[PDB]
């Protein structure tokens, strides 16, 4: 490998790769505390691991506002000794409340009544055995959405005009993605079968879609999915909401419009194979030029080329795509002409092919598929957890595979940025995924999500099993966000690169492979 000193770090530009090299040496204790003083300005996300780990040396002492001070030198026990708005402050948190002793609530509820009248809320709640129910009572929505995040553990039925208040609060989004996909609070989620389509959209239209789905609402589910259809910014979720319309209601004009999308995703690849329509137009990037001055294994150099590739004008993408118009720069180029062409066209690139061409061509196109989704085919790609390379390999990953089971000598993680080794990693490493798994869409979920976490969604009674809207409604109940949205991503990828190799597969069949029989 290649090592940086704490010294060399600091010259290069704020980015992930940065931070990623600073997390190296923090993870070998090559961080002095001297090292450690300036170091927070030195990184670009300063989340997770590599913030635990500089907190182990300079430990950082939650910030406080100067101006409240003084407020938090009180305790539940002093707080009537504290000044009007010290009393405002500390009452933000609903902890403080819980801790506070009844006698106080009362006083402090009669004090902010005029004002205030949201603490008065809380202040009495609390002196109840149910805050939830006596917040409810009050129609106080801000209140509502306080509580929920103080504990999850409230639930209680909502009347109609309640649950159509919500939505028009920040909080609705997360809420109800949570309970519905988490199947968490029964009587939330039975109560917001009566949320007006009119008052939701987007996203939230979609997830009151599918907690109608789960309760046999067949008519409420399609009016959510439709005003999601209708709303919706993502040529993509339209499909998506669209094809739920469809398999509710039959309806063929449905269809024929997911069938003409300009989006390659499952639903649309699905609907033109249901209608004999041609599988859609891929572009064929095949430039004459061998190479470029640009280094594909630097992690700096890509860092860098794809801040300037983000804020370019037309007239700078046009210089990038010449420039970058080479076989070694080939997943570069199809980065350009993607923002180039404002996201119209499917490219759909085999790069670094000779590395893979003598697996069979199933193999080849779930390879291709994960490391399109992974890093667009970026060889020093790192996600915000460090995932390394093309096929985006967790280091702890990386390591058990090059070191325990390969014996590579000499190995470092660092080898993930080589195309070589991140085609060979994935075919060693889906070949234990698929001996376990066998459908390309659990194999998906388990790449990203990992075989235990696969493993135990596959075991519920609820997933993956015979029913009417199967194996779809699964595909929207998986738990993890990050992973439902994955496997749909690979498996559409995984139909595509099958049909450019020649080794075609229905997407019928596959759907059909997702019913446990
Ligand atoms: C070269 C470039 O910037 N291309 C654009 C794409 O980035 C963008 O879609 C996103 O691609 C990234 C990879 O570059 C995806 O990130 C990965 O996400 C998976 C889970 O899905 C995770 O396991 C990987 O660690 C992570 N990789 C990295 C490096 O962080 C990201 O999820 C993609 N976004 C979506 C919405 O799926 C596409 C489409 O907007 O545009 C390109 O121009
Ligand atoms: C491509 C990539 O880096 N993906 C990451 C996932 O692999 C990772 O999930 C975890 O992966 C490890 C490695 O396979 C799983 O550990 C295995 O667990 C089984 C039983 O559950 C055990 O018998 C295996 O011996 C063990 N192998 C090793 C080498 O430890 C682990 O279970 C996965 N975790 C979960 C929650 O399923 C995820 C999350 O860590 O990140 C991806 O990026």
């Amino acid at each position: 490998h290649m090592q940086y000193s704490i010294e060399k770090l600091k010259k290069e530009e704020n980015s992930l790769a940065k931070d990623y090299y600073i997390y190296r040496l923090l993870e070998k204790n090559k961080i002095s505390k001297k090292d450690a003083q300036d170091l927070n300005s030195h990184i670009f996300r300063y989340i997770g691991k590599i913030k635990s780990e500089l907190e182990k040396i300079i430990p950082l002492k939650p910030y406080i506002n100067p101006k409240y001070a003084k407020c938090y030198t009180y305790t539940a026990n002093t707080i009537l000794d504290a000044n009007l708005t010290c009393q405002s402050v500390r009452l933000n948190s609903l902890v403080f409340i819980a801790s506070l002793n009844s006698k106080d609530r009362t006083t402090l509820a009669q004090t902010f009544k005029n004002q205030r009248p949201d603490l008065t809320n809380l202040l009495l709640a609390f002196n109840t055995s149910d805050p939830m129910s006596y917040i409810v009572q009050k129609e106080d929505i801000n209140g509502f959405f306080k509580l929920y995040n103080y504990s999850k553990k409230y639930d209680l039925d909502l009347n109609t005009s309640l649950v159509n208040k919500l939505p028009n609060h920040i909080g609705f989004k997360d809420f109800a993605q949570n309970i519905i996909i988490k199947k968490e609070n029964p009587k939330f989620r039975h109560s917001m079968l009566e949320i007006n389509p009119e008052n939701v959209s987007e996203d939230s239209a979609f997830y009151l879609g599918v907690n109608a789905l789960t309760y046999d609402k067949t008519e409420l589910a399609y009016d959510f999915f439709k005003k999601a259809a209708q709303s919706f910014k993502s040529q993509s979720n339209k499909d998506n909401a669209i094809f739920w319309m469809w398999l509710i209601k039959n309806n063929e004009e449905d269809l024929k419009t997911l069938s003409q999308s300009s989006s390659l995703n499952i639903y649309s690849l699905y609907a033109k194979e249901l209608t004999n329509t041609p599988f859609p137009k891929i572009e064929s990037l095949n430039p004459s030029k061998k190479k470029n001055n640009f280094n594909m294994q630097d992690p700096f150099a890509w860092q860098k080329i794809n801040k300037q590739i983000r804020d370019a004008n037309a007239s700078q993408l046009d210089v990038l795509a010449k420039e970058f118009d080479t076989q070694e720069t080939l997943p570069i180029y199809a980065y350009i002409l993607e923002r180039k062409n404002n996201f119209k066209k499917h490219y759909f690139i085999m790069p670094y092919y000779d590395n893979i061409k003598d697996y069979n061509k199933t193999r080849q196109a779930l390879i291709l598929a994960i490391a399109r989704q992974e890093s667009r085919f970026i060889p020093t790609a790192i996600s915000v957890s460090y995932a390394l390379g093309m096929m985006q390999f967790m280091p702890f990953l990386a390591n058990h595979i090059g070191e325990k089971e390969l014996k590579i000598p000499n190995f470092d993680q660092d080898f993930m940025f080589k195309p070589e080794i991140a085609y060979y990693f994935g075919n060693y490493h889906l070949n234990y995924l698929e001996s376990r798994l066998k459908s390309p869409l659990f194999v998906a979920y388990a790449y990203n999500g990992g075989i235990g976490f696969t493993n135990r969604m596959l075991a519920r009674n609820d997933m993956f099993k015979t029913g009417k809207f199967e194996p779809f409604l699964s595909m929207e109940l998986v738990p993890y966000q990050e992973s439902r949205i994955y496997g749909k991503k690979v498996l559409a990828n995984y139909i595509v690169y099958r049909h450019l190799l020649n080794d075609s597969i229905k997407i019928s069949d596959i759907f059909e492979n997702l019913i446990q029989n």
